[PDB]
C-alpha cells in the first residue's frame, strides 16, 4: 500500500503554502488547495514573458494531449486561468499518479502573472467540481486514493515553519489527544462541515457551516461575527489599503473558538494577528468578512491551530490541536 | 399543475433556434441548450457598445443580487462569457420560475459580440454542471420541475419552420407511432445515451455513446464514421473555409441511422445537406468531426428528424419520428 509525506512551506506572512510536485520529471512548487479541484500549472504554452521566474511544465516532452479538452477556472478573489489538458505522471511525497490529468495554462490573470511564489495549484476538493470540459477529470487524491493504505490525507500547516501533508496515513505525533470527527457535506464539492456554536472573546453565538480550505489565507466569517470580534479589540478600524480590519501590532487579541461535534477548536489570539498590514505600522487581522456568501471559509489562520484529517470514507473531517 | 409550450424559430440555415423568455418583465430571445446548465443573458453591465442590437436585462430594476457570487463558462467552440448573479422571475411558455438564478453578463467573447440573433442562452442540461460559484444554481427546468404536471420537457426542432419546446407534457400529435425510451447517464451532467449500432448509407458499424444537444448545430461524430459517410458522396472534399466536408448542392446524400434500444432513428439525407457552404457554390454537410473527444454530439441536424422527450424520471430519453 502507498503512503507519503509532502513537506509544505509558508511564504512571507504565511500568505500561502507551497509544496514540490514532480510532473513528467520536472519539479514545480504548487499551492495545495482543498477549496478547488483542478491541478493546473504554468507551462510552455504561456507567452515567454509570463514564464519568467517560474518552473514550467513542457507538455510536448512527456504528456499525452486530450484532444478537444479545455479548462477554465475563476477563484473567489476574481483571478482566473485557462488552457488545455494532458495526462502525465505526477508525484507528490513519493506517491505517483500515473495518467493524472494536468491542466496546462494558456492564459492567466494578473494576480498569477505577479506571484512568483508558485507555479500553479493542486486541487484537493471533491472531483465533482473539476472544471475540465467536456468531461471532468479526477484530482490527484481521487486518482491515487484506491492505492493508499487509507483513503485520506491530513494536514498540519504552521506559522513560519515547515509543515506537512500526510497522504494515506495519520501521524499521531502531529497532534495532542485523540481526533474528533464530524460529517462532511460534499454536495457543492467542498469539505463542508457544521459548527454548533462559536465564541469570539467574551461573546458566544449560534452555529453555521463552513469549508476547510487550505487555499484561502484568512478565516472569513459573517459580517456580524467579524463586528463582534473586533468590537473587543481596542483601536481596531477598517483600512481598505490593508484589506480589512487592522489594529496596533502590540494589541492583545481574544481567542476565537468553534464547537464541532463536542470538540472545541480554539484559534489562539496570537495566531489571529496575521502580520504587518503593509500600510503604516498596523497589523492586519486574521479574521475578515466573507462578503455575505452565506457560509464561512476556514482558511490558513484556522488550520494553523489544528491537525486536520480529510477522510473520503463518510466522508468526514477529523480535528485535534496541533502538537 | 403547470405546463406550457414555448415556440422556437430557426435563424438562417437553422444555425440556431431562438425562443422568447421574459425575465423581470423584459422579453429576450434566448438559445435553449440541452448541452449546458447556465441561464445567462446580455445585461446593462456590458459596455454600451456591446449592448447594441440586443434586448438586455437590467438587474437593478427587478433582480436580487447574490453578493460574492460569479459565473464563467466556456463552450466547445472556444467562446466564453462571465459575470455576476441575480435572482428574478423567469417565464417560458407561460410557466414562471420565481427566484430563478439569472447570470448577468459582464464580459463576452467575440463570437457573442457578433451574433445579434440571440440575447443569451438558457441551459437545460443537468444542474450539476452549472458554473455559478461558490455554490451552483438550478436550471430553469430543475427550478420548476416539481410544479409541472410531469417532470419532463420535449422538443421538436424543424427545418425552416417554427417548432416547439413542450414543458410538463407530451404532445402526441408531434410524432408518428409510439415513443421508444432509453436510459440516460447523467454522470457528466449531459443527456447522454447509448446507440447499439449505426448505418451510414451502405456501411454499418458498432455502437457508441452521445449526447442530445440542442445547442450544437451539426451532428458531430467520430472521424472514422465521418470518413465512411463522405466516401459515399461523390465529389465530397474538406474545405477549411467552410469548416468541413462540402459537396455539390445537387448531390444525393445517403441516409444516416442509429439503433437505440430497438428503435431505428433515421436522419434522411435531405436533412444532412446543411445549406450553402458560403465558399463558392458548394453546400456544407450536416455531419462533421467531433475532434476526437470520444463521444458523439447529436445536434440540431439529428434533432430535426425526431420528437425527443427529456424525462427527469430515470432519467431517460424518448424518441419517435416527427410527424
Ligand atoms: C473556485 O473556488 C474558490 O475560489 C475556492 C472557494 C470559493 C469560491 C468562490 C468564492 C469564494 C470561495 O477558493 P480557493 O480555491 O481556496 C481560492 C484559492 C486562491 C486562488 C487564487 C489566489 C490569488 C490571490 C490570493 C489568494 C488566492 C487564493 C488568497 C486567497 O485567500 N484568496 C481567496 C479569496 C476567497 C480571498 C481565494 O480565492 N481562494
Ligand atoms: C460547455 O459545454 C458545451 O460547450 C456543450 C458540450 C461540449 C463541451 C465541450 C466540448 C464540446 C461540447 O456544448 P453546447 O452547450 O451545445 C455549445 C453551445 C454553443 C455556444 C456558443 C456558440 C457560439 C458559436 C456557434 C455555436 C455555439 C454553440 C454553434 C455550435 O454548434 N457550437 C458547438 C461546438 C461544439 C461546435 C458548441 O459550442 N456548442
Ligand atoms: C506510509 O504508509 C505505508 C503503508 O503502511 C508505508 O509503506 C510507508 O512507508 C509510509 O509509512
Ligand atoms: C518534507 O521535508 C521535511 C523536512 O524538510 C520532513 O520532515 C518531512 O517528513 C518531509 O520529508
Ligand atoms: C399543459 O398541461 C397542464 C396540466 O394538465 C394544463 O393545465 C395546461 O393548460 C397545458 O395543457
Ligand atoms: C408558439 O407559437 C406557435 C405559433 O406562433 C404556436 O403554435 C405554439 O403553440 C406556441 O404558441
Amino acid at each position: 500500500a502507498a503512503s507519503g509525506v509532502a513537506t509544505n512551506t509558508p511564504t512571507a506572512n504565511d500568505e500561502e503554502y507551497i509544496t514540490p510536485v514532480t510532473i513528467g520529471g520536472t519539479t514545480l512548487n504548487l499551492n495545495f488547495d482543498t477549496g478547488s479541484a483542478d491541478l493546473w500549472v504554468f507551462s510552455t504554452e504561456l507567452p515567454a514573458s509570463q514564464q519568467s521566474g517560474h518552473s514550467v511544465y513542457n507538455p510536448s516532452a512527456t504528456g499525452k494531449e486530450l484532444s478537444g479538452y479545455t479548462w477554465s477556472i475563476s477563484y473567489g478573489d476574481g483571478s482566473s486561468a485557462s488552457g488545455n489538458v494532458f495526462t502525465d505522471s505526477v508525484t507528490v511525497g513519493g506517491v505517483t499518479a500515473h495518467g493524472q490529468a494536468v491542466q496546462a495554462a494558456q492564459q492567466i490573470s494578473a494576480q498569477f502573472q505577479q506571484d512568483t511564489n508558485n507555479d500553479g495549484l493542486l486541487g484537493l476538493a471533491f472531483s465533482s467540481i473539476n472544471t475540465v470540459q467536456p468531461q471532468s477529470q479526477t484530482t490527484f487524491f481521487d486518482t491515487v486514493k484506491s492505492s493508499l493504505a487509507q483513503p485520506l490525507f491530513a494536514v498540519a500547516l504552521k506559522h513560519q515553519q515547515p509543515g506537512v501533508y500526510d497522504f494515506g496515513f495519520i501521524d499521531s505525533s502531529k497532534y495532542t489527544g485523540s481526533l474528533t470527527y464530524t460529517g462532511v457535506d460534499n454536495s457543492q464539492g467542498f469539505w463542508s462541515f457544521n459548527v454548533d456554536s462559536y465564541t469570539a472573546g467574551s461573546q458566544s453565538g449560534d452555529g453555521f457551516s463552513g469549508i476547510a480550505d487550505t487555499g484561502t489565507t484568512l478565516l472569513l466569517l459573517d459580517d456580524s461575527v467579524v463586528s463582534q470580534y473586533y468590537s473587543q479589540v481596542s483601536g481596531a478600524q477598517q483600512d481598505s489599503n490593508a484589506g480589512g480590519y487592522v489594529f496596533d501590532c502590540s494589541t492583545n487579541l481574544p481567542d476565537f473558538s468553534v464547537s464541532i461535534s463536542g470538540y472545541t477548536a480554539t484559534v489562539p489570539g496570537s495566531l489571529i494577528n496575521y502580520g504587518p498590514s503593509g500600510d503604516g505600522s498596523t497589523c492586519l487581522g486574521g479574521i475578515q468578512s466573507n462578503s455575505g456568501i452565506g457560509f464561512s471559509i476556514f482558511g490558513d489562520i484556522f488550520l494553523k491551530s489544528q491537525y486536520v484529517v480529510f477522510d473520503s470514507d463518510g466522508p468526514q473531517l477529523g480535528f485535534a490541536p496541533q502538537a
